[PDB]
């Protein structure tokens, strides 16, 4: 025939097609295989716990009003204006803030027809979907990320969602985040949420993101182990020089409480402790502690000869004893942070 | 019949339906049965006094233009294109200062009309509301946010609000806020606007949130302690180490100022005094008397042996009356702000 | 008759109803009385020098086409989406950065036509207005924020705009600032533009905003002047003890800087002097002539005994004249800001 | 005849007017008349090398099919809405990053009909215009923001612009800027862009603005001119006084650090000296040579009484040259940067 | 004819074109030339990984049913608002974050037919493109922006996309950067999408930037060699002021800590060493040591005249030995990040 006769022969007026009617109505419901290739991946921020996500969605179906055989070509790779005039399923994000379509230069969108009556139905979405972040072990944590696929209008009796058996998740080649590691499994769960307005269906994916530590071991776990170790120079400095070793405790106690206040500037307000918490108020109870030890010896010093020794042994104890006590302090911090990771994500 | 036939017989031109006439035109108002499920909670900014949210909005009429017999159905669960053919309240929020629908593949909305003529209306909305905080008792508040149902247009004789009797407010399960506990309970009061124009129905909730006292307590409650506990080691520290003791008490009093002036970082400029405020300045009041204190030593010592005793008096006098008093000062202030956290918030 | 017909009768084709036509044509102006109602008030910020609004737009002129007597009602409420149907005058605003109306759930617009043919016609606008704001005096400063409506195509031969002689502006009860205290007392001018296209109509608000002291003294007044009482503890310490002196004048001289820079954080780059910056400026020389009265006093005690009580005698005549000297700065400085805001707004 | 009538017959199917057909097709070309209203200038940002201005553009051009002799009025003040139904200009703006047109109420559009065919067409315009800055001699510099108004579509055969003879550019009285002072002249230039798609008709407005340097003066040359006065201090202070000498080189060098970053932290990131980064440079050389003074004269005095006055001659030099070479400094460069700005803008 | 005529008669109903049938719809591919002209360039923010781009995009290809001979004009600069009416090629960007068209007074839009069928298209577009950067060697780095251009419907059996022999890319004269220097040269590759949907089309360019290092010199390379230098004061200071070269220690670490973490301030969390971490991380380990030398002289004076002189060495060898060791790291530091630098792009 002519290609322009073709596509608005099978639907329109002449036909009888009407797109506010799912196509098998009365009948058993109307299956969607969908399956997702993300394009970028980023903007994860604490703060508001979200992320911004850049996807190809696709989805099948078929319908049997749309079925052509006099037509020669096997598929049909059609126009995308038309897609206002065949029916299409009412998919949205459940735990969606913000999302938009793109129009570039065209619309970001694609539909083919089959000669069996099967609807390809491709498009490019920007979401910004909320993220329940557990920050415990926050330096050091595996965080889960859902994208919820359901369904609005119709009920299970009419619209079912389901995941493609091969490949319902694609990542592009090269795609990297430069504070996570995306892990190669997915997990593809049922959700199907249940309303005062009835039932309806839900499909979900879960990505594992492990948090890289070479940030802030440099950021905040190096620089306050330095101040522990500049606090470890005072049991070296003379004993009279009280000037000298008093400013040394000061400078690192007030220090130590501006870097445990400025490992919390990008993270929201929890109110649960953390594991740079936990670093961050021994580090700041070592340095304490050693103000603590100079205020001893320059109390035991002048009781007026047992005393000039006594101090001084007070001395040599904490010369040794508190890199002692802060190495096994490390060991045990960094052994069970280390064994809780290794804890499965499921 | 067919299913396309009687969408378009209810209402149009063959049956005389008018979108811009309310249901009953000249007869008893309109009452709109309105019922909120609320899906996502946050974005609670203390500067811009609003919060964010993304609510499942229902409305429930009776229209008798509507009412069905011939067709078998008893719902009719419809497509939402139509949604523009038929008549709807004018709702809209008072306290609202952005809001939009959702569109991420099709529109977020729902309508099912039953055979008597009942007419379901629910809709997907995000919400910036307007809330008025009263920060007095600021990091121990408990917070009431509105939320107020309006009509723009009709007035009582013409459209009434009112809330379902039975699950108004539904809140999704594990909705949880990371600043914030959302009560269970919820107040559903009848606000009535009284403009020069005529009066107008409205409803509202009230939600009560009250904030969670661990990020505050590491964040200023703790460190501005330590360094009042910092303070106490120069009445150990020996008396004539003048430039110790006053490093000492220079050191922390104007720790103490950016510490008093970086709480009020994220609050709006009130103009009231605030329970942080009192800690903050109790707290400055008691380092900056430390170091008076020394002030005092240093000019007792130096009068020329009793004022060689009488100047060590005062330090170990100070030594006990310093923390005894803050710990009196801490027991008043911490019960009666327990205390007037129990007082009920209706 | 029917309530549709009516609609469609008053105006349209058959009735000869144009919308591009003002009432009447080439008679007198039209005269439009306007008045507004605040619903909310804030977001003033001094860096850009606006402020936003919300408000309630009301419009009312006579249409001698829309007038009816057929029609049993005597005012006619009728729906939002035919107001493209009618004249509407062409209202804007001069001094407006940012506007929008609101689509929250419908239009948010009303209109009424009653017998004799007045029009009554509410909208709801969000306003982002632009306020020069003169800050010479800045923490106790009245600015005031105009709001001009002036029509941009049809002169004073055609559109003249009017304040209604009763409640031109009303503010919604209990609508409060967290800055400002908003005057009852409202200012209604009257504005012209005179451009080469032509005279054209104005109208002008003026609103009278003080700010609020309360966040101020808390936060750089009571701050600095504790840093000038900090200062004085100097002239109590020691004579000889030049390293706890010298550290004295130096971190009271350093923040007095730091504040200094911080009271303009929020400001814009003005290039006048304020009173804020008046009382950091004389802050400033205070603890710096502090520091310069120790380096006399250390010069002065070393020139080798008259010189031991000639160095004496500065620091007790500096003990009391420096708060004295204080005091009388502080008298004229608070009486005379005290009476220049006594001054009419006007 | 009718007001409506007159509209629709001038221009129309029945006329034969076509707006996709420049006035006069194959002849001479047309000559677009333009001039700007400034209402508003502001947001000058330096990070990104743009300003935001709100206009009113004026266009004046002669249509032939337009011109009227049987309606008895001069001109036609006409509704805005048929815009559409006639040819305009395609002017776009080559350095616009971001605009927007006004519908706070109407559109906030002009237009006017003459009988010769003349044809006026005002609009209001929101610009965001990028503007390339040199910010050599950065705190005192002149700046030229530029505005080009571009054809997109048409050639120098086709459509042609120019300024109006008498005032192009009118800024709304009492116009001013937190930050610069508008320049009363401006250059009218001729830019006209040779694309590979061919030639392209361009005009050019030139604003000078002159930077205020009140707040630059009280913000970074005062302070730090008061940090070298408070190194100055060290010259005077007592010889065997280390902990107070070297304290006082060591919090005035830091400060003049912190402060030298706190001068470009509003600039962008450009990699040549300016006039403040000099001043800076030169205020650190000389309190770091103040601490290198006493670095000397402590190592000078312990040789071993010729080390006692040799040292003491150190002190007693630099208390007068440190100040005399500072002076000479200033009046250098102040006299070198009050004549480059002499220079003319052109 | 008229003008007007031929414009309907080439396409429409009556000649038979369908803009939604590709020119040859089942022969060879349509090849479209495409090439671009970069109007500005700047916003590249390391945070977000992205940049702003502003292009002239034009599109060259055949179209068959659009050739004409019997109207006289050879090329054919038609209205932008007819673009609707005929077939356009659905390129899109790939790595594309937000892009938005232009209507600042018109559409920003051009089309030109020519008399074989030709068709000219060219658009303004502001483009935020995504750019994956690698910040090892980061003061001193060269980025490689990318920008692809990809077909979204069609496959290669359809349309495929060539860059222009000559100028594909085209700079406007005198487009600047303030961080960076755009390099003359281009790449211009061949980039094919594979997806489970199909083979796609794409061509890219690649853009190399240096960036500037005359911002990082005097922000983060000289400040910090100045704390080198003033830590090297303590060597020449008397070796019993132990507050004076305690505190010179002191202030030096602290210092070098805060510089560290500001280096990093305006840049991604990655997770690998920058050169500037290099450089940070010696200066540290420069002044640590330097505290390290004086702790260790502090101990060694002090065991009890041979312990005097041993003392004095360290003084004596660390005068000399810190500059070299330090002037050595400068040498291999530059040398060596001066020859990664002169590695080819490619
Ligand atoms: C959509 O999928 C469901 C589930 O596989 C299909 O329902 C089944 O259909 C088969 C074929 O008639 C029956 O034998 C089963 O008993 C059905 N199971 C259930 C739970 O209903 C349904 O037919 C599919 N829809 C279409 C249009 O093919
Ligand atoms: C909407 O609700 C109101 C209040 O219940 C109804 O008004 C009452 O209607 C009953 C039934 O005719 C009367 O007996 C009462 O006297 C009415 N009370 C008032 C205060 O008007 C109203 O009828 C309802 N509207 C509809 C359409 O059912
Ligand atoms: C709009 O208001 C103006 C000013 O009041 C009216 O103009 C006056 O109209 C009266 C009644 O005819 C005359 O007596 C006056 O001489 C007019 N004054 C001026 C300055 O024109 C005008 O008529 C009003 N318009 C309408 C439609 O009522
Ligand atoms: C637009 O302006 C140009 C320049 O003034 C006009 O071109 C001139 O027209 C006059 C009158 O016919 C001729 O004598 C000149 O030789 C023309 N000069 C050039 C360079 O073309 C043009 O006619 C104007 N267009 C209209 C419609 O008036
Ligand atoms: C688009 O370009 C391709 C590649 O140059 C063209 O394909 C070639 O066409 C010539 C001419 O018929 C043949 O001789 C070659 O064998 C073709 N090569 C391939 C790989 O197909 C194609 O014809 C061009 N399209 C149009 C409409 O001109
Ligand atoms: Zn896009
Ligand atoms: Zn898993
Ligand atoms: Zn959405
Ligand atoms: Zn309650
Ligand atoms: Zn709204
Ligand atoms: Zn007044
Ligand atoms: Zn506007
Ligand atoms: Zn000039
Ligand atoms: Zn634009
Ligand atoms: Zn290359």
């Amino acid at each position: 025939m002519s290609p322009s006769d073709f596509l608005d022969k099978l639907m329109g007026r002449t036909s009888g097609y009407d797109a506010r009617i799912r196509p098998n109505f009365k009948g058993p419901p109307v299956n969607v295989t969908c399956n997702i290739f993300i394009n970028s991946f980023g903007s994860i921020a604490e703060t508001t716990m979200d992320y911004r996500v850049n996807i190809f969605l696709r989805q099948k179906w078929n319908d049997p009003r749309l079925a052509y055989s006099e037509y020669p070509d096997d598929s049909l790779d059609l126009d995308p204006s038309m897609l206002d005039s065949i029916w299409k399923p009412d998919l949205f994000f459940a735990n969606e803030k913000g999302a938009n379509f793109h129009e570039v230069t065209t619309d970001n969108k694609l539909l083919r027809i089959f000669k069996n009556g099967n609807v390809l139905y491709s498009i490019r979405l920007t979401l910004t979907l909320s993220c329940p972040m557990d920050l415990k072990n926050f330096p050091m944590d595996v965080q889960t990320c859902i994208m919820q696929l359901e369904s609005f209008g119709y009920t299970m009796n009419d619209l079912i969602f389901e995941w493609q058996d091969e490949a319902p998740v694609q990542v592009a080649e090269g795609l990297t985040l430069p504070q996570f590691l995306l892990k190669e499994e997915k997990d593809l769960r049922y959700c199907t949420k249940h309303y005062n307005t009835g039932k309806f269906t839900c499909i979900e994916v879960r990505f594992h993101l492990e948090r890289q530590m070479g940030y802030y071991l440099i950021q905040m776990y190096i620089p306050s182990l330095l101040i522990v170790i500049l606090s470890w120079v005072s049991f070296w400095i003379n004993m009279d020089a009280a000037p000298a070793r008093v400013a040394l405790g000061i400078t690192t106690v007030l220090t130590m409480t501006t870097q445990s206040s400025g490992s919390r500037a990008s993270l929201p307000k929890v109110s649960y402790v953390k594991a740079i918490d936990i670093w961050m108020a021994v580090c700041l109870l070592f340095v304490f502690s050693a103000l603590l030890e100079y205020a001893a010896v320059n109390f035991v010093s002048r009781q007026h000869k047992v005393f000039i020794d006594r101090a001084k042994k007070i001395d040599t104890i904490s010369r040794a004893c508190f890199p002692l006590a802060f190495l096994i302090f490390n060991i045990f911090y960094w052994v069970i942070y280390k064994i809780l990771r290794h804890e499965d994500i499921h």
